[PDB]
């Protein structure tokens, strides 16, 4: 869609890359999000330095910690 | 959960064990008892972990949302 | 049914542990708090790593620095 | 009042207080006024860093956003 | 007139985004909101002048943004 | 007035003040204006350091969010 | 000056060179073109400096007010 949050909806049910502050990263399937960018991923993995360090299954990430969001696979 | 209501995932986790990761990496594991829209929450039979291990048994604890990075129903 | 701030009401006049950002900790009796979690402890003690480093008497702690509150 | 922590401050108006700040600086002085954000004014204030007085400020306005806690100060020994 | 209008005139232009902590992105500005959240197309994340990652479309939260620049040519 | 600390600022208009910021940066100058966020303007501002000017700035607008304290002196 | 409108000091600086000091040793210099109540502002012919030396030529740039410590006037070339 148009504005950033409206567009983010196009990613629902798709794999995404969530880059967090502190140079942490999560990958998983986007299932929900609000206008604060709080969001839920399914089948999520936390990566660090490039390696998967934890399997977080379903996870709710607080938007305040997010740096950027991009398409994964 | 509703595509526009991410906090419903907390509702779906009431009474289930959860993992809470905070800024600065402190982590807490406990049974989720309640929460609010700021993601403040109350856990029972809670434990605090540091560097991959349990460092403190807290019992019931209210955790302020503003310091939370994520909440996981884990595996 | 009790959201956090409401649940906190049950600790009123009872001893609590307050952990702050930067690892400082306070112990005392919860006398009051508001919605921002600003709160007052009576007979408060400031602990660092293990023992008391300061006896405060009645202290008002700003909620913004709080990481967690427990019994 | 269990819903009014700021009443604690009210009881301290015109008495010596200790204001502990983020970064661990500390101010001591007489509380003259404060608002709901905990911005406040002290008269006869001293600024302490690493244990000692580093400055005498006279009257000072401290922004609440930097405060960690406030307690009562002691009278001279 | 207002800063937000300059963003509006940058739609479809290449931009340089510098974040707090110094992460940098360069890409084509596609959209933005009043909080300065932005979407860039054909983005590259850079560290010290070298592309660290090719992102394709990316949504950058405005709260971490230090500046958004239209840069210089060549 | 025990409910309006900002009045202490009101009382310092057109008088020299010392401004202490997060990070320990210090400024001195004549207070000319301020708002409820404590954003303020100083004329003849000088950045100071351990009681020693290190930069003469002229008129300056300081963002309130970085202020630790303001004293009349 | 309007004792209650400190942002007017910016109004007076529109189309003039300014110095934008950020959260530690970093500053930008450029000609102020616009600003809002959050202190977000736009500069033209701008530069980013570190340690007093030009690090990057920023052209027209929007700087977010949340990172600004202070704003003062810049100078014309010697």
């Amino acid at each position: 869609v148009q504005r950033p949050l409206d567009a983010l909806g196009n990613s629902l049910n798709s794999p995404v890359i969530i880059k967090l502050k502190g140079d942490r990263e999560f990958r998983g399937v986007l299932k929900s999000f609000d206008l604060h960018m709080n969001l839920v991923l399914n089948d999520a993995e936390e990566l660090e330095d490039g390696e998967v360090t934890r399997r977080l299954g379903t996870v709710l990430i607080r938007g305040d910690n997010i740096v950027y969001i991009s398409r994964g696979k």
